[PDB]
């Protein structure tokens, strides 16, 4: 009855939904190689984007990504670090949200 070892292909029919069930839990394997559930955390492929195209078309997630291309701009400045984290303006924040200068 095993004649497929399930490792890779062992999917789920929650997995060929339309929209994919799987973004309200995976049942699948590591191997799986689909979009809807091919995400970490919770973004969208335009934020996966080079440039990201978040602040261009539409920015999902949050301050909290560590994404500096769709993330706030901090208040520091070329050697004035205000907040306190270790940054040095936008550039140099690479922290969350958890900025008071955002
Ligand atoms: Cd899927
Ligand atoms: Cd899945
Ligand atoms: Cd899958
Ligand atoms: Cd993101
Ligand atoms: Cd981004
Ligand atoms: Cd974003
Ligand atoms: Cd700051
Ligand atoms: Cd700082
Ligand atoms: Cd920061």
């Amino acid at each position: 009855g095993s004649m497929s070892s399930v490792f890779g292909a062992g999917c789920t029919d929650t997995c060929k939904q339309t929209p994919c069930g799987c973004g309200s839990g995976c049942n699948c394997k590591e191997d799986c190689r689909c979009q809807s559930c091919k995400y970490g955390a919770g973004c969208t492929d335009v934020c996966k984007q080079t440039p990201c195209g978040c602040a261009t078309s539409g920015c999902n997630c949050t301050d909290d990504c560590k994404c500096q291309s769709c993330s706030t701009a901090c208040k520091c400045a070329a050697g004035s670090c205000k907040c306190g984290k270790g940054c040095t303006g936008p550039d140099s924040c690479k922290c969350d949200r958890s900025c008071s200068c955002k």
